[PDB]
């Protein structure tokens, strides 16, 4: 899908249900929800599997969420991160982890409030 005007494209670093319990570097996969200021919605379940087979590890994990604007972890490398960030997405962490609910909400207060101009363009 071509996300929708007014939506951005939310990655999460996963290892269970719709939790954000994921560590960049070893999560099972990446939720990934279409989300507006108002409205949110899981569009897709990425896999990390295929990592095994690649030889640069970071630089595959990225491209599994090439299409997302943001990205939350419970944490992630320094390495990971500039890539991450390379790639344009602005990678934002919960340390102690959390609902994917929970983080895309805090995120909608951003957008309903006072987005900065790269994402207030955006929605």
């Amino acid at each position: 899908e071509r996300v929708p005007e007014g939506s951005i494209r939310v990655a999460i670093a996963s290892n269970n249900g719709e939790q954000l319990d994921g560590h960049f570097g070893s999560c099972l996969r990446f939720l990934v929800y279409q989300v507006s200021a108002k409205d949110a919605s899981l569009v897709d379940i990425r896999s990390t599997l295929d990592v095994a087979l690649a030889e640069d590890k970071n630089a595959w994990r990225v491209e599994q969420i090439q299409d997302c604007q943001v990205l939350y972890v419970v944490s992630i490398g320094g390495p990971a991160a500039a890539k991450v960030v390379r790639a344009g997405i602005h990678p934002l962490k919960k340390p102690k982890g959390c609902a994917a609910q929970e983080a895309i909400a805090e995120l909608q207060t951003v957008m309903a409030g006072s987005p900065p101009p790269w994402l207030a363009k955006l929605v």
